[PDB]
């Protein structure tokens, strides 16, 4: 039946699923629900071009997601911009739910921050998944949809920082994972311990051995009928690397093409040494 | 199937005996000493290497003449020869493989392209300890400092994989282990211009019940272990990635032609 053992297990699980859905207010199952339909008043504007992406600034709030680098000629670029800001504001909340993670908080200062600083991106882009369909992506807390199309076309450089993220999400999504399952499988990326510079990597390990733990049991408990999903969904942890990496070589390219734009502190300090 | 994952296991492990002369345990019985006579011929540096060349006459891969005139080229030289030597050794383990064999010729083809260099380092894992590895089928040991001595982009082909090494290691996974988690990288489903995925990953996830419980009858103690195991072949990408990039730099150096076509 159930021991003392799993019990412990089950809890930990629970306690994560109430953090993650107190630190994201857009959810997987909120996203899928705007996604796939059931709804006549989640539905969400469609921008495939430039007049929709016109009138589409016009029905959604798209100014105070630009940072005031605002009627910047090229599109591309704004909608870089647009991208930028929400990370940001990802990386805020993942920040906010580390911190519920049971043990994080305990652990050295500098630490803390050194799992942040590499967790984040693999984080971003796991959730990212959660907003994607091979067609496009949910922007503006789901108020909007920009088309895969859309993107890939943009500006030389810019037209190709998106379609990684989506040929993973399409691999990743395939995985079937719910808010619950996520939850758990983002804390065992925070605390990683092959992170570069960790001082005590020791409690960092114990504290992810739970969290595996953790995850076996709720991914067993919660999709019998996929067998070894807990193997498969780890193995998916090496595609997250690569996008990673490729962004960060992006990032590179822009930071001279495109000496006149901007870049937020925050993701700043994040990228320096990737 | 509780007894089918054992017997997977012990058919992977005979003929992961079979492939490979030079084994974890047999490889670790020299280095440390244990039960040990035949004692290494170490290579620390220029010297040592020279009295290799014809004591340990490992110059299976320089009798090269005309071509064998600066130690840093030799090396990665012979390096290569021996990673083509472990191919074969592979392909024919690959075959051992239940339902390996009944796949599309060409996808036997593609997992083998794809996946003999993650193969090539765990393995080497086998041969390496944090002060060096074991060389010529484990007749000497070429120290870790004089490889990092290696003047150019020499100098850094091997201190990526022996990071590796030290952190897999550390695992203390042994021969009947390593068998199944070779054969997990082998079948994997997602290397580019595969034709029929399916069948891979059935296999696949077969060996990965297999694994899974080895690894808790052959380490009940060590909680979790299946789990950072699964993590490494992370490890092993980026190793991958960026040893296929120092090839490049490569391609600006030493400035036959079926010597090449070999390689
Ligand atoms: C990049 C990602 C960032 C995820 C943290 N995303 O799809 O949200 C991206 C691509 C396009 C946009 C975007 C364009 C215009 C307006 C917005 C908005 O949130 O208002 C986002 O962001
Ligand atoms: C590189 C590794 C790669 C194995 C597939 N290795 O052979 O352990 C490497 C480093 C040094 C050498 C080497 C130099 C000279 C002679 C030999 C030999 O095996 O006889 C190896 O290879």
């Amino acid at each position: 039946q159930l021991n003392p053992e799993s019990a412990d297990l089950r809890a930990l699980a629970k306690h994560l699923y109430d953090s993650y859905i107190k630190s994201f207010p857009l959810t997987k199952a909120k996203a899928r629900a705007i996604l796939t339909g059931k709804t006549t008043d989640k539905s969400p504007f469609v921008i495939y071009d430039m007049n929709s992406l016109m009138m589409g600034e016009d029905k959604i709030k798209f100014k105070h997601i630009t940072p005031l680098q605002e009627q910047s000629k090229e599109v591309a670029i704004r909608i870089f911009q647009g991208c930028q800001f929400r990370s940001v504001e990802a990386v805020q909340e993942i920040t906010e739910y580390a911190k519920s993670i049971p043990g994080f908080v305990n652990l050295d200062l500098n630490d803390q921050v050194t799992l942040l600083k590499y967790g984040v991106h693999e984080i971003i882009y796991t959730m990212l998944a959660s907003l994607m369909n091979k067609d496009g992506v949910l922007i503006s807390e789901g108020q909007g949809f920009m088309t895969r199309e859309f993107l890939k076309s943009l500006r030389k450089p810019f037209g190709d920082f998106m379609e990684p993220k989506f040929e993973f999400a399409v691999k990743f999504n395939a995985l079937e994972l719910d808010d619950s399952d996520l939850a758990i499988f983002i804390a065992v990326i925070i605390l990683s311990g092959d992170r570069p510079g960790l001082l005590n990597v020791k409690p960092i390990e114990d504290i992810q051995d739970n969290l595996l733990q953790a995850l076996e049991l709720q991914l067993k408990l919660n999709h019998p009928e996929s067998s070894q999903l807990f193997a498969k969904l780890l193995q998916k942890m090496t595609d997250l690397r690569q996008i990673v990496t490729e962004h960060v070589q992006l990032l590179q390219v822009i930071k001279k093409t495109e000496t006149d734009m901007s870049l937020h502190p925050l993701l700043q300090e994040i990228y320096k040494d990737l």
